[PDB]
């Protein structure tokens, strides 16, 4: 107990009860998911990683879960994000203008949780789980997010929006889930434009960050996919959120 197996945090306490409860809550609230059997969902989620080496997980392990979690999302209202999840969520919560991954049954089930199992034992590992960097990238949590994030990108059509954190060293980060998985799985046949909203953290008075080298990079990558690119600065996200809640506002 003075040295754990893995370098990452262990499985969230009460993980099984938490996931099952989340599934119940989501399916009570969202009527199109009203039929989903939540025991079946939990069984499939378990099936992905229980009794498996937590450095040997594949997208295949998650297919029963992905199937049970099949859900239509309005394809033209998708909001992607990188390193700025709270603003993304606060924004969609005002009046459901857009949908993030966390607004789907599967995103909702897993948000903020950690989980892993052990090879040749059916026990959940509450003590530690693999770190993506130090231990392995093919771990239960990372493989889950990669799979669901890919599928979410594949669902998009028309204008897709992305919120980016303009206070970061790399506003667009090629190594992020957004940059390494989602940008490459938008379907050029279906997606007309990717519109980036660069969210300032430099509080008030700041530059045109749509000119940032990494933004030019993003523009290049997506342009070469035959998708148009658009960018906007959000200089004061506090004002932005206020204008979303009350666009009948003078300052707006
Ligand atoms: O929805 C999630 C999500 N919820 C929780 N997490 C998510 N990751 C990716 N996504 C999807 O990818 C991106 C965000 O991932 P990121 O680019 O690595 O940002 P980021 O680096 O802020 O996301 C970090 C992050 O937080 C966990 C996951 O363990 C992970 O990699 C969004 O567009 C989502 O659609």
């Amino acid at each position: 107990r003075w040295r754990q197996t893995w370098s990452g945090p262990g499985t969230t306490k009460r993980f099984p009860e938490t996931v099952l409860a989340r599934c119940v809550k989501y399916t009570e609230i969202h009527p199109e998911m009203r039929h989903v059997d939540c025991q079946s969902v939990w069984d499939a989620f378990k099936g992905a990683f229980i009794s498996k080496h937590p450095c040997d997980i594949t997208e295949e392990d998650y297919q029963p879960l992905m199937k049970l979690g099949t859900q239509t999302v309005p394809c033209n209202k998708i909001l992607l994000w990188s390193r700025i999840k709270d603003l993304a969520h606060q924004f969609t919560q005002v009046q459901r203008d857009m949908f993030t991954l966390e607004d789907t049954l599967l995103g909702y089930l897993a948000d903020d949780l950690t989980w892993c199992g052990e090879f040749d034992t059916s026990k959940i590992n509450y003590q530690s789980c693999p770190d993506w960097r130090k231990d392995c990238s093919n771990n239960p949590v990372s493989v889950f997010w990669k799979t669901v994030s890919r599928r979410f990108a594949e669902a998009a059509c028309d204008v897709v929006h992305v919120m980016l954190d303009g206070s970061r060293s790399k506003i667009f980060d090629k190594d992020s889930t957004f940059g390494s998985v989602q940008v490459h799985n938008l379907q050029p046949e279906k997606v007309q434009t990717l519109e980036a909203w660069v969210i300032h953290g430099g509080r008030e008075d700041s530059r045109d960050l749509c000119q940032d080298p990494t933004i030019k990079e993003l523009e290049s990558i997506i342009s070469k996919r035959n998708i148009q690119f658009s960018c906007k600065n959000i200089y004061r996200p506090d004002k932005f959120l206020q204008c979303v809640k009350n666009p009948e506002d003078s300052s707006c």
